[PDB]
């Protein structure tokens, strides 16, 4: 049969997800996404934001590749006079990419001045007061299953520290997660509050790299309609069923994708097995320095966040892996 043969038969079997299944996948989405604007239409304002989005709706899949759950974003607003962020690089700490954003201008525009002075301590705009503050609307402020009615879906959050996440069932075999995620444009830099893990104590704001990540990889396959993507799915759904490997991340294995697009041109379907294995020699190899680079932001190291107890175990797993690959289709 070959790894080949057997890797495009994981894919439709225990990868892929069926169009139709899809497709109602992205309405639960984009319907949840709609009543939850009616939600803070009535409660607010008082915070600054634009409206909810989802993305990228604009792909239906909805960049589930790249991946973990959906992402509903928030956009805070903010005054571009009022705060600057300072790179986590020239800390204070030392911490790429992350960035403190720092309160300008008191010297001008005392507190009180900003919403966000509610959510500034010492000095610095905070992603877990942020963060905190709203999921003092999600679990539960919410009239929860009024909309799961409303709908003829069950909603229901996970139970803390991801407030922020829910769960959807939108058919009755399926279910599905959406995530919270507020962010922040100050200038050409976006930011996140994705928490850092330690964070030291608590804790800095993240740069988003998940939109230009499956920016890049929509683009390569594009070019040449290649199997990046393929690729990438098959890695995540082993990773997926696989306990010793579930530490790895969409972010991870993505950027391992990247790497390997600029080190390897054919990504031709024929090649599917070879850049498979590749990808699994490239972790051990990232592994094992301990630092998987961003494609995007070489500065910023995705194992970072990694215990070392986590790092040992990947690398033990996928050092087995290598010589019979098969077994982990058979997870």
């Amino acid at each position: 049969m070959s790894l080949q043969e057997k890797l495009l038969t994981y894919y439709r079997n225990r990868a892929a997800i069926p169009a139709g299944e899809q497709a109602r996948a992205k309405q639960a989405a984009v319907d949840i996404c709609a009543e939850l604007r009616s939600f803070l239409r009535a409660k607010l304002p008082d915070m600054p934001l634009r409206d909810m989005y989802l993305s990228g709706s604009l792909y239906d899949d909805l960049q589930v590749v790249t991946a973990d759950h959906i992402q509903l974003i928030v956009p805070l607003v903010l005054e571009q006079n009022l705060w600057s962020c300072i790179p986590g690089e020239d800390t204070i700490m030392n911490v790429p990419g992350f960035f403190l954003v720092r309160r300008e201008n008191p010297e001008y525009f005392p507190r009180g001045s900003s919403y966000w002075d509610r959510c500034v301590v010492g000095g610095y705009l905070s992603p877990k007061t942020v963060a905190d503050t709203f999921e003092k609307v999600v679990a539960g402020s919410i009239n929860w299953p009024a909309i799961g009615s409303l709908l003829d879906y069950v909603i229901r959050p996970a139970p803390p520290p991801e407030a922020l996440t829910l769960e959807v069932q939108y058919e009755r075999d399926k279910h599905l997660f959406i995530d919270f995620l507020p962010s922040v444009t100050l200038g050409d830099t976006v930011l996140v509050a994705k928490p850092h893990r330690l964070a030291q104590y608590d804790n800095l704001w993240r740069l988003s790299l998940r939109p230009a990540e499956t920016a890049r990889l929509r683009a390569l396959d594009q070019a040449d309609s290649g199997c990046r993507s393929l690729c990438l799915k098959i890695l995540k759904a082993i990773c997926k069923s696989t306990p010793a490997l579930g530490h790895l991340t969409a972010s991870q294995l993505t950027n391992v994708i990247l790497h390997l697009a600029q080190e390897e041109a054919d990504w031709s379907p024929d090649m599917l097995a070879d850049r498979f294995l590749q990808a699994l020699r490239g972790l051990i190899s990232y592994l094992e320095a301990g630092v998987l680079p961003s494609a995007l932001n070489p500065k910023v190291n995705l194992f970072a966040e990694l215990t070392p107890e986590e790092i040992d175990e990947l690398g033990y797993t996928l050092y087995c892996s290598l010589s019979e690959p098969e077994v982990l289709l058979q997870t």
